[PDB]
């Protein structure tokens, strides 16, 4: 009795294998460009999910961008470039009898929050990711928010900086081109004739927290704003939703000793602690994998 | 029966007699900035909650709906924090209670008064998940969420108008810098119309004013509406992205003068992240009219007894 879950992340694909408890078993993780590539990346897929099983009891997908969850279909992701992608009915060219379930990645790791994490308690609480991208997935009733048509929280294409940076989504100025990783390309390409001894050129959340931390100037400037942005963010999800608390969460966070605190300091200035009542801003206590636990749950609360 | 609606805007307070299908039967208005001033408030409106009841059976009165700019505690009827007003902790239902102990009185943020009135009678009442957002003083947003309002944790869900649109901008009454409401309301044509003044050889910068010298053709007057609604359309485009409603409600005083803003509202937000993928998202007017949010504040009491 098992489940497969799979994330497909830009630069690469992870694979778990789950118990009906969403505890891992066996987890991957497969480098591959799926930009403008679904059908090659569906393929490997395939072949991953095969390779790491007759009980295999459904197959769970986090992805970027609007899904039809109903359908199995990626409608949109700007991050893959991926439009109207048949996602289920692809892998079940592979796998007949074996449901797979999609959703966005934001909204999969919010299950995990709610059955394994911070979001056992609350009831009403935002979860936003920091890392390639910004994600924000909302909880009122202990139910993930969907909206009209499943595309709630596409949190990281509001507008931030009116005629600011070019979006993936056709935008400018969008909330996500200062508050992830990708403002340390938009604003790095800019800073280079000015910092023409920077370490840095590999704009990679990973490498531009290296070179901060070893005190480059351009990598130190890039982290400082790219974390008063999220601020900010953070901030306008407070005065928006009121949440009981914002759990930060994703893969930004193993450099989270560079811009929690700038954070902090510009979301706790908002419009209810002005009048005394502080929202609490916490870090998620799972890990990585919890991305694909959540993407198994999809598929166990199905069962159940 | 009947209820007695109250709205405390900034400059006004605003008054209605209503019976139990909130149709306006009387109103007024009183000229009063209630900025820095609860308890001259409170006089006038127990005053003119008499005054509505004109010579009624005040035993028929069965509560009062106060609509109100901030974040309210609608369990107490207290206002915690209006910076719109300037008020902190005002015991506004306490204090009315002192002259009407015996009826229930009852307090919500004022856009989502107007977001009841579009619930029960107006584009809101076939739709289970829309946004409302208000345009004229401020900026205020109600979200309803399978036909509830959404209130969040403590009831301020839905302060938009103090989401951050230009980092770094204008100081708003809220203490932040750069709040939408800076640029998208009322706020902008003296925040941005004191900066223009050397440009431009208009000094009420009043929404009714400032609409006015834009239709006479005046440059400043102009500038000043194209751009704020060109704000107001990045606001209603993060609304959409944000929590993809089902339709957008677009309401409020600043409806008056729609023609100068409207336009440039559709075309920022209906570039949006679901209508890139060819789903458009509704972004309408309200048929109601200015008198609805007294109608909704009469809603919130009639709702609240039956
Ligand atoms: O925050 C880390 C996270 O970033 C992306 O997902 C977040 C977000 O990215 C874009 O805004 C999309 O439009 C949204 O639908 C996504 O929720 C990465 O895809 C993800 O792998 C990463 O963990
Ligand atoms: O949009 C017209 C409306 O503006 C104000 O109310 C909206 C909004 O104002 C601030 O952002 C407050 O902090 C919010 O609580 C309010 O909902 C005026 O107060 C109102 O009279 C006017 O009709
Ligand atoms: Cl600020
Ligand atoms: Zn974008
Ligand atoms: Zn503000």
């Amino acid at each position: 009795g098992f489940v497969v879950s799979v994330k497909v992340e830009e630069e690469q694909l992870l694979f778990a294998l789950t118990d009906l408890n969403a505890e891992i078993i066996e987890n991957t993780s497969i480098p591959f460009s799926s930009e403008k590539k679904p059908e090659e990346a569906i393929e490997l897929i395939a072949k991953n999910v095969k390779k790491m099983c007759n009980h295999l009891l459904g197959v769970g997908i986090a992805i970027s961008g609007l899904v039809n969850r109903k359908k199995g279909t990626v409608i949109r992701s700007t991050m893959l470039g991926w439009e109207n992608v048949a996602l289920e009915a692809m892998l079940h060219a592979h796998f007949p009898d074996i449901p797979v379930y999609v959703d966005k990645n934001i909204n999969c790791y919010t299950l995990a929050e709610l059955w394994l994490g911070e979001g056992k308690q609350s009831n009403n609480f935002a979860t936003v990711s920091v890392g390639a991208g910004l994600g924000l997935s909302v909880v009122i009733n202990r139910q993930i928010y969907y909206g009209a048509q499943g595309g709630a929280g596409e949190f990281g294409h509001t507008t931030i900086q009116p005629g600011g940076y070019k979006c993936h989504c056709g935008q400018k100025g969008c909330l996500e081109m200062y508050a992830s990783e990708f403002y340390f390309r938009n604003r790095g390409e800019e800073l280079k004739e000015a910092y023409p001894t920077s370490e840095l050129n590999d704009f990679h959340f990973d490498k531009v927290a290296k070179s901060a931390r070893a005190g480059d100037e351009m990598a130190t400037e890039l982290m400082g704003k790219m974390g008063e942005y999220l601020g900010y963010g953070i901030r306008n999800i407070i005065n928006t939703f009121n949440p009981e608390k914002v759990i930060i969460v994703g893969e930004g966070l193993h450099h989270r000793d560079l811009f929690l605190t700038k954070i902090d300091e510009i979301a706790s200035q908002n419009f209810f602690s002005g009048a005394g009542f502080e929202t609490e801003i916490t870090t998620t206590s799972l890990e990585d994998p919890a991305w694909l636990q959540g993407a198994a749950l999809l598929v166990i609360h199905q069962l159940f």
